[PDB]
């Protein structure tokens, strides 16, 4: 069949599927407080597992794991205003939720209020946090980062609350759940999978806070500010009520008693064998666990995952759809703690997954509104996102998703808090991640309010919306399989690489003060350009009939993304090796970021570090070239 | 054509090729003191380059490199006996040769004599070297190691001499050239290629001595012993004359003044495109540089490389030989400094070479005698070495190389001083390395006596011998190409892996005192066994006609070797990642080696280190499995 056929079919199938029902079903008390590694969790897990079997799809299995999660200890966590003694005031609050992996301790002192988790940026404010508890709004960044910065400035204890402007929740007595891990997955098995607790049981601090972090209810926040002299700025796009510092007369004490708890995570798979490259998959994932009922955080996703798996299998058996490459749906777990489920899976194929999975889609938080349509992905999927947004019509507006007034669409970078991030920044798998987002992030998200009710009360046509999301997700899959040529934009990296070279030339002056020639970099960038030009050529000259010559090419394409992972840094030390989207000194952006400091004439610039950064970042790119072909044995022997 | 045909052809071609002539030609003053990066060097380089062109073989190019080599400074290096003041006797000697990368310094003190470069083992002798110069025989290990150990015991300065028993050289006034780098290639570009000196110019100590090392003439050794009280043991399979310690009355002073010198290494390639898998090569290398005339150290090799390249090209054009996979001959340079030439090439494809080169043969020191036939390689080439030694007849004895009385032949491990070692321990390419060796190593080897004359004066039928070497090398190539199935013994690793598990079970007691379950290891070992069993099956069921299904399999085979390189250690830190043949704490052998210390009840055993060693070494193997198939997504979801 041809695209139109698959497009048309997939549509009518989408035209007759009740997503709202399943989003509800995944709310019955049978599996509501489906916390990570809970019974409910395990319940839905087996539900999905069976549904897959019922869907009559090919092989479907389970993925067991024992990771250390953190939970609220029998002892109550609390915030209390008190002086250099005598715990005055009422018990401000015994928080209902908590920030996982938070430092298990209790301390007291001054209480500064650094708008939006310091943002690392916001820390450049008047009042110093040098040895004092800090308050921050849940927003621009992740708790992990909020805390991280707080501690980088020598603070202690951090409280996170949902202000009224940012979080228009009627109830101010509401509490939410936190993370706090500056990473992805179990914080004790970095790069390599976990075992038992009995075996390999380190405690923590392996990229974990070391500073108590507690989520606080707006109501509680109110009271805190009540005992603060300072006055909240207008710079902060907020609204009245908050202060900046507690009234000298007295301070506050934070006491968090949480405990680690080894749980058994259960990832559930299920594939749809392909017909020509049966061993090249398209991983389609969806977080299945959640703190509250997480109808949004986890419902819609798993909802789509199921309904989406139900369709393709059907299309394959009844409609004649013959995916040239297999599809593999996966419902991760323990996701509220850093994709711990999906990550430790990846941790499992540390150097071969890219030889298997060529693209990772992600349905998490797919439906949260009806205004915008944010999209984050690897440039390799840029043209797919584009051409697809040109085929899918908004659920509310009768118009197409793609803004016809541009030629350059907006694509966002993947964040530390997205199951897709690990797939791309750690496993080297290109990954997309769409969202029918809103200018303001869903409020009930990390709280017990993520009910199917308050959701649909806030998004009436949730069915049509989810449908659209399930459509863009569907086309991605049909597209990434329908044809014999693996369609990934390995070109977009030429651009991505040139942009780097450019931004780097803005320091050609600094580069000159230092003996650096910066010539080897251009060579790589070029030695790589040719590589892509050949591939881009060989394809054209090859026939979509020589299963052999095509396979040899698609494999090269399939190498592109992975090979941009610094082969000079250990996963055990710095898991996000991707020079472009990773995190670490190996990061390409990190290079410039250090060089920028050169001008500051201070010591902030580590020259020896740069020297290497450049040196390796060069060979990384170079290698990416020699690996992406050049007909092997690249013969630019001159230079 | 069929094997017999190729075997028969290759033979008559070998029957009519004068190897002795070329071994001589590569001795004319046109290129005699062909030191690394010298003019002569560059002369022969262009000779080979052109010869290849003349051979009418396909593409042939050059490989430029700028590495830092160490040379003898204008100031004379010397050893002199002197009391707690001034030289009483005489300046023992002003050594004619030197040990490269040796610490540039000068010190004096006591002089102990630890037979055979301490061997690391021999250091467990009576007299302590705690702060004193040491003497050692050139033998069982490499200078690098000899020195390394000396310094690990806090010694200073090391003298290396060629005793009479081990080195039956008539002349005792003879001096030889050394190495001293505990690694491979330029000691400042570990894992990543080098540049200019102007750019990236660190000094050293990046895996280098830090202790002066000087080669000494037997004559000089005589004199040293002359001023020593101690008496040489019989344990030392040596002969009279040497002492153990200098006569208390006085000590010795070592002064080495060497300087670094950036040179331009020139690797010369040349391939023979294949007909079905044109992009899968069989790298055939041969060191081209040498200190002295190195007729043995470098002559025979390059001699073979050329003559051997001359044949296959001919066979392809005239005889109809259609190698299914391309062959690529390479004459490295700067090899006397740790394969600096070949290594920095590999350094260049840090994560893709294995996708290209599937086996590395090495012709260095191929002919050194006519008694034995030592052979070192990766178990993956075990059956090839075997079946071939069953086809090649000894040059002297009319009988076949293979000892018909056994079913298990002897294969040696690759040493830090063999260009083949890096290919296997760093790039993950299986590599063989034969030698028509002798019970005693060639004496003139590292000295100005490595002439084509003294060679042929010591090996009369050098032609026939070289021919044989050229034959086993030839068959390896024909064999690794002739057929469509990539013939590598990926099974032999099951054994190699079981042997580990076995040796490890001898400590099940220790493993028990520690909470360790050691169960995950067996799973890996097994999860891998199946992997091979499928591959070993899929092959049989596939037809040597489906270029596609075969290519998909051969590629899996081609992954086997590489995937045993710890993906948890950085090449920049520990270049030899191969868990089996590498060097480092990631090494499988290194694991047991630490565990053995457990019983010693002392602190010598680092428990935290072990815990990880095992933990990772497990996932390394595990991964090797998940990468070698299991039909992808290995479904041993239970456990």
């Amino acid at each position: 069949l041809y695209w139109d056929d698959l497009k048309r079919k997939l549509s009518e199938k989408l035209d007759s599927t009740d997503f709202t029902s399943t989003i509800k079903l995944l709310n019955e008390n049978s599996y509501v407080p489906r916390e990570a590694g809970s019974q409910k969790d395990e319940n839905l897990a087996l539900y999905v597992e069976n549904e897959f079997r019922e869907f009559k799809l090919s092989k479907v299995w389970r993925d067991q794991h024992f990771v250390k999660i953190q939970v609220k200890d029998s002892a109550q966590n609390s915030v209390i205003i008190v002086d250099k003694n005598g715990r005055l005031v009422y018990l401000v609050e015994n928080p209902g939720g908590y920030v996982a992996y938070s430092k298990a301790a209790t301390v007291t002192g001054k209480l500064v209020h650094a708008n939006f988790g310091t943002k690392k940026d916001f820390e450049d404010l008047y009042t110093p946090v040098n040895g004092s508890i800090v308050i921050v709004r849940a927003g621009k960044i992740t708790f992990a980062e909020k805390v991280a910065n707080a501690e980088s400035l020598n603070a202690i204890g951090v409280l996170i609350y949902m202000d009224q402007t940012k979080f228009p929740i009627v109830n101010a007595e509401l509490s939410f759940f936190g993370h706090a891990h500056l990473g992805t997955g179990d914080p004790y098995t970095p790069g390599f999978p976990s075992f038992n607790h009995t075996q390999f049981p380190p405690s923590r601090s392996s990229g974990l806070p070391n500073i108590p972090v507690q989520t606080i209810s707006r109501a509680a926040a109110e009271k805190l500010f009540g005992n603060m002299e300072g006055d909240c700025p207008s710079d902060w796009k907020t609204d009245s009520t908050c202060r900046m510092v507690t009234s000298e007369s007295k301070n506050v004490k934070l006491t968090v008693s949480n405990v680690l708890k080894e749980i058994k995570i259960l990832n559930i798979f299920g594939v749809i064998k392909g017909f020509v490259e049966p061993d090249h998959y398209v991983v389609v994932g969806a977080q299945r666990d959640a703190w509250g009922p997480g109808a949004a955080k986890s419902g819609v996703g798993t909802a789509l995952l199921l309904k989406l798996a139900q369709m393709f299998s059907d299309m394959v058996l009844k409609d004649g759809f013959q995916p040239s490459r297999s599809i593999i749906f996966a419902s991760w777990s323990a996701g509220d703690f850093g994709s711990v489920g999906a990550t430790e899976w990846l941790e499992g194929y540390l150097s071969s997954l890219h030889l298997k999975a060529f693209t990772y889609i992600n349905l998490d938080k797919a439906v949260l509104g009806t205004s915008n349509f944010k999209v984050s992905a690897s440039p390799l999927l840029y043209t797919l996102i584009e051409k697809t947004m040109q085929n899918v019509k908004h659920p509310v507006t009768g118009q197409f998703l793609y803004q016809d007034s541009n030629w350059a669409s907006k694509v966002e970078k993947l964040t530390l808090d997205n199951a897709a991030f690990p797939f791309l920044a750690y496993s080297g798998i290109p990954a997309v991640s769409f969202c029918f987002c809103e200018d303001t992030d869903y409020p009930y998200l990390g709280t017990t309010m993520d009910t199917y009710k308050e959701l649909i009360e806030r998004i009436p046509e949730l069915n049509k919306v989810a449908r659209a999301a399930a459509e863009v997700a569907g086309q991605f899959v049909i597209k990434l399989t329908h044809d014999v040529e693996l369609n990934l934009d390995y070109e977009e990296y030429n651009s991505q690489l040139l942009s780097f070279v450019r931004d780097l030339n803005q320091y050609r002056a600094d580069i000159k003060e230092m003996g650096l020639s910066l010539q080897w970099l251009y060579s790589a960038r070029g030695d790589f350009f040719r590589a892509t030009s050949r591939l881009t050529t060989d394809f054209g000259n090859a026939e979509k009939t020589d299963r052999f010559v095509m396979k040899k090419l698609n494999d090269r394409v399939m190498r592109v993304e992975y090979h941009f992972l610094s082969p000079y840094v250990s996963p055990k030390e710095s898991p996000f090796r991707h020079v472009f989207w990773g995190s670490g000194s190996h990061t390409l952006p990190a290079l410039l970021e250090n060089l920028k400091l050169r001008k500051q004439n201070n010591g902030a610039f580590n020259e020896t570090l740069f020297r290497n950064q450049l040196a390796l970042a060069t060979w990384t790119i170079q290698g990416a070239a020699n690996a992406l072909s050049g007909d092997v044995w690249d013969i630019d022997n001159e230079f």
